[PDB]
């Protein structure tokens, strides 16, 4: 692909963080803690999930950012409207206002409803996110494999603002402590 120079300086946004999780100074990295981080309850924290999401809205243009999963076992990743539940149970997909991928249980599936399988031979450890908001297009690429595609979300009603969206997992296993990181341009 050529949409690396339509790079964007991705942040996180700490008051939309879960009460668990971890984002460093710089606001490039997050973790799931092993306790609460001492932190208030507000209405913009997703409760029941370790979820983040990016300071930055778009509501037009061509942007891309990269993501480093390096040896997680579980993880989402994609683009969400700013007006997404933040409380309770919720699916993934875009009529909940997400479009996302993810790594569970050892195989790859795009977030739509129902999920679909991802097809990928080299386990990715750096994952692209295009998104082309005119278009209505959401697109994943697998760094580690020389940019190959791994899946398009085309006819994309956004009906709002977006913002980047990320889940660190759980660690119930103790195997998916890692980060995910925010990689620079
Ligand atoms: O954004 C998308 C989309 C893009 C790719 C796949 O779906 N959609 C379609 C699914 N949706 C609905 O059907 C709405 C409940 C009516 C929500 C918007």
């Amino acid at each position: 692909h050529h949409h690396h120079h339509h790079m964007v300086h991705i942040t996180l946004d700490r008051n939309t963080a879960n009460s668990w999780l971890i984002i460093s100074k710089d606001r490039r990295q997050v973790r799931m803690g092993d306790t609460h981080q001492n932190v208030s309850d507000n209405k913009e924290r997703f409760s029941n999930y370790p979820m983040v999401l990016g300071a930055q809205r778009f509501s037009s243009g061509k942007m891309y950012w990269e993501v480093d999963v390096t040896q997680k076992e579980a993880w989402d990743l994609g683009v969400c409207r700013d007006s997404v539940q933040r409380k309770g149970q919720f699916s993934l997909s875009p009529e909940n206002g997400f479009w996302t991928i993810w790594l569970w249980q050892d195989s790859y599936e795009a977030g739509t409803s129902p999920q679909t399988t991802l097809h990928i031979q080299v386990p990715p450890c750096q994952i692209g996110i295009f998104v082309d908001y005119e278009a209505g297009v959401v697109s994943f690429y697998n760094i580690t494999d020389h940019g190959s595609l791994i899946y398009t979300f085309s006819e994309c009603v956004f009906a709002g603002p977006l913002r980047p969206f990320f889940n660190v997992g759980f660690n119930y296993s103790g195997g998916n402590a890692a980060p995910l990181k925010l990689c620079p341009l």
